[PDB]
């Protein structure tokens, strides 16, 4: 580091998205049928007010590779104000109905992975003049592990149903079948993703960028979410 340059900390905060629902009708022929507002309520859930969308991105840049962090933040745990009985547990008002959750149905959701730490290495690169290609790899990790390690000994009390036979005497292989035989039961599941994009910058300040946020290639294109919130970023760099 022979100069200083304009190496050092930076922000990102990617956004954009479309989308065109039935948000606004065009009603005439069918006679107004709708009432001032339409509270919602069993027709829909809620969506929207809670949980916006924070994740926020941050790092070092240095003319080359970049470090970049994702988080997100609230656990479903509210420590609220360091205080006991905060809130009271009976309540006046008759309306409650905690969980709306319907049978014969089993709505689809997000629940493998919920608020976790992800750090992936993203490339800037010096090769252009105004505008350098972004490209690199994510890791996602999250709290799964609590305690360092179990036993020395593998051995259960309850019998594994998966594999009792043995062929003891005679008879051998006979069973061929691949056998998955899971261990822990872990739901955390690991992940993985790539991230790439361009930048145009006025000066590495003022940046226009196509952001793409992409899960890894698997078993055919299976993934649930897509891109769920990516395709222009503006990020802010001295």
């Amino acid at each position: 580091a022979s100069e200083d340059g304009g190496r050092g900390p930076y922000v990102q905060a990617d956004l954009a998205y479309a989308y065109e629902h039935i948000t606004h009708d065009y009603p005439e022929p069918t006679a107004p049928n709708k009432n001032k507002i339409s509270t919602v309520s069993d027709y829909f859930r809620n969506i929207r007010t809670r949980s916006v969308h924070p994740r926020v991105s941050v790092g070092y840049d240095f003319g080359g590779w970049r470090i970049a962090a994702d988080y997100a933040r609230y656990r479903k745990w509210n420590n609220n104000k360091y205080s006991v009985n905060i809130e009271n547990v009976r309540i006046r008002k008759e309306n409650g109905i905690r969980i709306d959750r319907k049978t014969e149905n089993q709505e689809n959701g997000t629940f493998h992975a919920v608020s976790s730490l992800g750090l992936s290495a993203i490339y800037d690169f010096q090769i252009n003049d105004k505008f350098k290609p972004y490209i690199g790899a994510r890791v996602a990790y999250g709290h799964v592990r609590h305690s360092i390690d179990s036993t020395k000994k593998t051995i259960e009390v309850t019998t594994v149903p998966s594999n009792a036979p043995n062929g003891a005497v005679t008879t051998y292989n006979t069973d061929p079948k691949t056998q998955n035989d899971y261990q822990s039961n872990s739901i955390r599941r690991v992940g993985l993703g790539v991230i790439a994009g361009v930048g145009f910058d006025i000066t590495p300040k003022l940046t226009l960028d196509a952001g793409y946020r992409y899960h890894n290639w698997g078993r055919l294109e299976n993934t649930r979410f897509k891109t769920h919130e990516a395709s222009l970023g503006v990020r802010y760099r001295f």
